[PDB]
């Protein structure tokens, strides 16, 4: 029974330049030995080929999603990023069927949402691409109901986005604010449904404090010492006194926020039929093709523009099909990560999958022990490979992530070494029942613990991820990403790769 062994280092990253580097100043003969013995590359843990945005540096949690998925797991607002960029954001059959809608029942298109660059719970650029969507369209009337931020920006800067809003009003020709409403009004989250009918009494009775235009309103909001967060639900109004918009039987309404929690409550008001929370009164509009951007939860009851990935054949999945028997195990900063995160999501063990749990050093920060735990973790895993009891292993050692936190030197330089001194051992413990073990990281940290200026560097690096197979006649790519390692350990194992690990194998 060989042993494949996917072993995590966590926090440890490769980089050229020597200074700061806690990886590169480390004495590391196991590590460099097996580089140098084995086919070895890199890999990108960074930015979208992690499903996060461009330049970001990864972190534990979609490091593990991407290694155990075998494919790129996109996070919400890259998802939709991307979409808009590769201009598959408006061939979009959620968001064409809706207008489609009003241009057959000659009615309102709706747009709202958080109206701020924040990248939180929405970003108005993703708005600005639906002004452009139902511009292209033809769609004779668009409103927009802005949300207030304050929050996730600035507190007082809400005229800021008023005035880029205004920008892409005259650049397509289409929209028009019709209601605001601050975010602590419309994105309540703590079932407050006297806030929620407010902000609802404005949108489709037209009810509140009355307006010329948005920038009115906020000046006027602003004078009474009431900022963006707590503005309260107010109507725009035409030359007249009467209300610009208000939302009615067969308009379409596109909720683009992208963020579950405080988006529930305003989106149930609008979809469920049959809500009894609050009163909504007579005019209660029906009929409806409401959007969410993504799914918010199962008491919604309008449609999604972008549907969750079901994630659903992940390594452990497919091993656990084959019939393998399959090991998780790390000390407890990183055994949500072997576990939950690497399954896609998932609390539940899956067949033949037994999971280990290597308690903490009762510590605080942990470059006090750069240690922390990994020789208990060691030993109780050459234990198991002694033991000939599982096909698969998925380990993370922790040391270099959490104590390259501190930001300090030679504290991470230990870390490195004793990391350095358990992967010998982990190693020569698997090559001895002739199984193969890929050695690699999630992102890196440990790599850059000084900056320009020898200040503590307390963040996770850029830079990419080592990847040893210990497999004398492979050759592997220089390309590799996190989503591709699944894929490369089916090749090791001899299973066959399913559809929806869209990743590719390393192995050439
Ligand atoms: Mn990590
Ligand atoms: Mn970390």
């Amino acid at each position: 029974r060989k042993p494949t062994a996917l072993i995590i280092l966590d926090g440890f990253g490769l980089r050229e330049e020597t200074y700061g580097n806690a990886v590169a100043q480390a004495k590391k003969p196991n590590f460099d030995g097996y580089w140098n013995k084995f086919p070895h590359t890199t890999l990108t843990a960074c930015g979208e080929a992690v499903g996060l945005p461009e330049g970001q540096m990864g972190n534990s949690e979609v490091g593990h999603l991407n290694i155990g998925a075998g494919r790129i797991v996109y996070q919400s607002l890259t998802r939709v990023n991307v979409a808009i960029r590769e201009g598959e954001f408006d061939k979009n059959e959620t968001f064409q069927s809706a207008i489609k809608s009003v241009k057959e029942k000659g009615t309102a298109l709706h747009l709202f949402g958080l109206l701020s660059d924040g990248g939180v719970h929405s970003h108005m650029n993703h708005m600005f691409a639906l002004l452009r969507l139902a511009a292209k369209e033809g769609v004779e009337k668009v409103y927009i109901h802005a949300f207030l931020d304050g929050r996730d920006v600035g507190p007082k800067t809400a005229q800021s986005y008023i005035d880029a809003t205004n920008e892409v009003i005259k650049e397509t020709g289409v929209g028009q604010f019709a209601t605001i409403s601050g975010r602590y009004y419309s994105m309540d989250r703590d079932k407050r449904w006297d806030r929620v009918e407010k902000c609802y009494r404005a949108m489709v009775n037209g009810e509140g404090p009355t307006y010329k235009s948005a920038e009115e309103c906020v000046e006027d909001s602003y004078a009474n010492g009431i900022y963006d967060e707590f503005v309260l639900p107010s109507v725009i109004v035409n030359e007249d006194n009467t209300p610009v918009a208000t939302i009615n039987d067969d308009d379409a309404v596109i909720f683009y926020n992208f963020r579950p929690d405080r988006a529930i409550q305003i989106a149930r008001v609008f979809t469920n039929g049959d809500f009894r929370e609050f009163d909504r009164g007579e005019k209660v509009p029906h009929i409806p093709e409401f959007v969410c951007m993504t799914h918010f939860s199962e008491t919604v009851d309008g449609y999604v523009a972008f549907k969750p990935m079901n994630l659903d054949n992940t390594l452990g999945e497919v091993v656990a099909q084959a019939g393998l028997k399959q090991l998780r195990i790390a000390e407890t900063e990183k055994y949500p990560h072997v576990t939950f995160f690497f399954s896609g999501g998932r609390e539940a063990e899956f067949p033949g999958e037994e999971r280990i749990l290597i308690n903490s050093p009762k510590v605080a920060t942990y470059d006090l022990k750069p240690e922390m735990s990994i020789y208990e973790v060691t030993d109780a895993l050459v234990n198991e490979i002694e033991n000939d009891k599982h096909d698969v292993i998925i380990l993370n050692f922790a040391n270099c992530d959490m104590v390259g936190h501190s930001g300090m030197m030679e504290p991470t330089i230990k870390a490195v070494e004793a990391t350095d001194e358990c992967l010998g051992k982990v190693v020569e413990a698997i090559l001895a029942k002739d199984g193969v073990a890929l050695i690699t990281a999630d992102h890196g940290n440990a790599d850059e613990e000084l900056t320009s200026e020898g200040e503590p560097m307390t963040a996770h690096t850029t830079n990419p991820v080592p990847f040893i197979v210990t497999k004398n006649d492979v050759e592997l790519r220089e390309d590799g990403i996190l989503g591709d390692i699944a894929p490369t350990m089916l090749t090791l194992l001899g299973v066959e790769q399913p559809k929806e690990m869209t990743g590719k194998t390393i192995i050439k």
